[PDB]
């Protein structure tokens, strides 16, 4: 058998806001967090815009001195995590600290730190590399620093599954609790790759929208005029908790995590198969895990990156899985507003899926002006749609053909 | 209910050999793989030696056209994975490809590739960044490329827990199989951090031995004259397989994976606590997981990094866990010979633990000329010790206070 897992705390930094409620308010209003990137000469770059976190104050969380040791992606991870633990009301004690763990991940990790230390190295040689370069740049330091700060002695690890990281981190944390390896986990992801290396790296693959004249219209999932994804920064953290543990302390439960699916496409390094066979296996795995019929799904938070082949693969996968129910569910890409937070995408989109359940509303796909060939599902174009949502899916489909699906259900 | 997990295939690149048998012959002969580094000019660095893979031929595994796109850590990971799969005798079919997954991790991933593309960005511009920069550098792409080449459609992910990566990857892959998420997993880790940023970064932390004039004597775990770890490159992969699945196809079984432990120190970003409290909690978790009396433990492949604080913390942990039995078991650090393969350390050392079971021999801790204060266990100083080994334990500890323990035993 298996224990039930509930969500009792959420935290976030996104292009829409410095916490969950501000980000969510932007989502339901169809606001874009996309704009030209500042304090950087992007003259020679083919993309000059993305989703930056605006007005982040790390000194609300850490001393200036501890913040100087950590890459931005680690700072963002810690902010989301501290928000989530505070939101949960959880009290860490000597009696439970061995039962509380962390799995906060990243897709690309410390590019900003790698950049600034390469500068030192190339200009001045290796003796000018920061002593904290390694511990301050590696992806497991969100989990590391969080565990040290809060005294968490439970499972301590980090996933890195590129654009699937957040979804996998949450799913595998849910497994830790379900199979009795932990009673509580902080899980999700963080990313800051809106540096030269991220813009330059994705730019050289020609994977980014180049709609520099109108950055807010760049991210347009399933629209016939999409030309690639928008690079964005931020973090998402959830407090996952065994149900009886949540009930005993009188926690506020947002939703239940009922299903987790994984699959591999085994197809291509960056592109999905046209029919999204892998994404279909992954969703079917997640519904089987939850013991749910495809007919019971009401809302899907799509991966919906605004890549030509990715968006169309997801339509095919949803039609394949849901058959005569594919048109009755609502599916939206909040990446139309947030851009693509890569490893943090699945974390912020799990939070948006939980809030869709709490508020009984499907977030919009903004910029969906002319749906492409066969994009004829309910994609919640332009404006938020109040509706019945008992079951929400959140999908992530990343480089290496790695797939994750989370299934959340209303809790009463 | 929980299924049994066996090892049916193993693969390796190490400083001692281009496969498992050649690496193991070096381990048993007390041979060092440590030498001045030849692939770059280290005259400005305080450490100029490490464990390099010597004469790696990627054209034993991959077309030169493909290899040119991939960081060395991906090449090394794919080579070890290919070896492990061939060694298993497993045939991938339409009937089982959904049940076979991959979890190959890395501490740092494609630092060489990121450094080289940062040089292009700074000296020329973004137009000179490689189109293959992201899929050739990010940590999840061993799992990705392996799945694409062999057609593995099962769980596809990657851990990054610094120096604990290989142990966590293998343990969590075993849990996947134990709980029914997969029947077969390819699991382990790979690392190639021997570039300017890696040697410079660890150098800036003063974490490395600076014994440049006697590289083979630099790695001296528990020796009173140790002065830091020796940086090494390579990969380990194991094919983990559900027991009945292995029995049904007549697989050769090397050993059974009976126990997996994790814990967080919640102590310090980089320093292990002197009392080894987190390592002790981790080993106790693993022994309880394996249903064992601690007196059953015959052999411990120590983390044994040759740091002052790391080596003494492990003695304290082993004494605390095993009490008087700590004087009867054998504990050795193969890092005395291989150096520290970081995220790959746990993977090669899991392989060495299994071969310790197959051949009934404890590998030596070379260079243990003057055991330090309180390092008075059987540390298999200088020479391999033939002995009875029914149960072998492999320990890993990493930055962020992250701990892993694997427990293997003979299969009958
Ligand atoms: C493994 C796939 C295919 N590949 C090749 O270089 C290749 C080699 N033989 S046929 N194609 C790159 C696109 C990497 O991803």
């Amino acid at each position: 058998s298996r224990r039930r897992v509930v969500i009792t705390g959420m935290g976030m930094l996104s292009p829409l806001g410095l916490d969950v409620p501000s980000s969510w308010e932007g989502i339901l209003a169809g606001r874009s967090g996309i704009a030209p990137i500042e304090h950087m000469d992007l003259s020679a770059y083919s993309t000059r815009f993305g989703g930056s976190v605006k007005g982040f104050n790390v000194e609300e969380y850490l001393s200036a001195k501890e913040a100087r040791k950590l890459d931005l992606f680690i700072q963002y991870g810690l902010a989301a995590s501290f928000q989530a633990v505070r939101d949960s009301g959880l009290e860490v004690t000597d009696a439970n600290r061995e039962r509380i763990g962390v799995s906060m991940g990243s897709g690309i990790g410390g590019l900003t730190n790698i950049e600034n230390n390469c500068r030192s190295l190339f200009e001045q040689g290796p003796r000018r590399i920061s002593p904290f370069f390694v511990p301050g740049s590696i992806i497991n330091m969100v989990s590391g620093f969080l565990s040290i700060h809060l005294g968490l002695q439970g499972p301590n690890y980090a996933l890195t599954t590129a654009q699937t990281t957040g979804t996998h981190s949450i799913g595998m944390a849910a497994r830790n609790i379900a199979y009795g390896e932990a009673d509580v986990m902080v899980a999700g992801g963080s990313e800051m790759a809106a540096c030269g290396l991220g813009l330059g790296g994705f730019g050289a693959a020609r994977a980014l929208s180049t709609r520099n004249d109108e950055p807010t219209r760049a991210s347009r999932p399933w629209d016939r005029d999409r030309d690639g994804f928008v690079l964005s920064d931020g973090s998402g953290a959830l407090v996952l908790e065994e149900l009886e543990h949540a009930r005993a302390r009188g926690a506020r439960i947002y939703a239940e995590l009922v299903g987790f699916g994984m699959s591999g496409d085994a197809f291509h390094m960056t592109a999905p198969p046209e029919d999204g066979a892998g994404a279909a296996r992954c969703m079917k795995n997640a519904l089987r895990d939850a013991g749910l019929d495809p007919r019971q799904v009401d809302y899907i938070n799509a991966h919906g990156t605004s890549t030509p082949a990715g968006d169309i693969a997801e339509i095919a996968a949803v039609k394949s899985v849901f058959g005569e129910h594919a048109h009755a569910l609502s599916m939206s890409s909040t990446k139309s507003m947030t851009g693509h937070l890569l490893g943090a995408a699945g974390a912020v989109e799990a939070i948006f899926s939980v809030l869709a359940l709490r508020d009984q509303v499907a977030p919009p796909t903004i910029n969906l002006d002319n749906p492409d060939e066969g994009c004829d599902l309910d994609l919640v174009a332009h404006e938020a749609k109040p509706r019945k949502i008992d079951v929400a899916l959140s999908n992530s489909f990343g480089f290496g053909g790695t797939n994750g699906t989370l299934v959340f259900r209303r809790f009463a």
